């Protein structure tokens, strides 16, 4: 395929959101924020990457039945930022992202990809900041990229 053929390094995480408004804001301003635990997981992966490869994020709104696109993580986490900018006050902090695809892809197109690090559960059954093994992540990314 033409998409993601060169991604020898780097790491891929599921992002789950309770709020489609939060996603809209993320797309508009190219920023995101997770829980404290999820921020720490993404921060560790971004920093240990040391710019050697991409950290990609596969976004999905809880209950929507579809993934809604792909962004690249673009900064470390900043834990002390303006409160109350998201749909709930409980999302504290900020990191930069760069959205690559904004498009709805039905879970039917992805649910036969299983995560060997998550009890072989479908990737579509992941929780927020579930890490995706690199070879399964390539499959997901190419399906999203090419979907029509
Ligand atoms: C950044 O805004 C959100 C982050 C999250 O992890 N879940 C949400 O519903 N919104």
């Amino acid at each position: 395929n033409l998409y993601f053929q060169h991604m020898k390094h780097g790491r891929v995480f599921i992002i789950k959101s309770y709020s489609e408004d939060d996603i809209h804001r993320s797309i508009k301003y190219n920023i995101w924020c997770s829980t404290e635990h999820g921020n720490k997981r993404l921060d560790a992966a971004y920093r240990s990457m040391n710019g050697k490869g991409p950290v990609y994020l596969l976004f999905s709104v809880n209950g929507s039945g579809h993934f809604c696109g792909v962004a690249e993580m673009k900064s470390a986490v900043d834990y002390n930022t303006c409160a109350g900018v998201w749909s709930q006050d409980k999302w504290k902090g900020r990191f930069d992202v760069r959205w690559i695809f904004v498009k709805d892809v039905p879970n039917s197109q992805l649910r036969h990809i299983r995560l060997e690090n998550n009890e072989n559960k479908p990737v579509t059954n992941s929780r927020d900041t579930q890490e995706v093994p690199l070879e399964k992540a390539k499959q997901v990314l190419k399906i999203i990229a090419s979907y029509k």
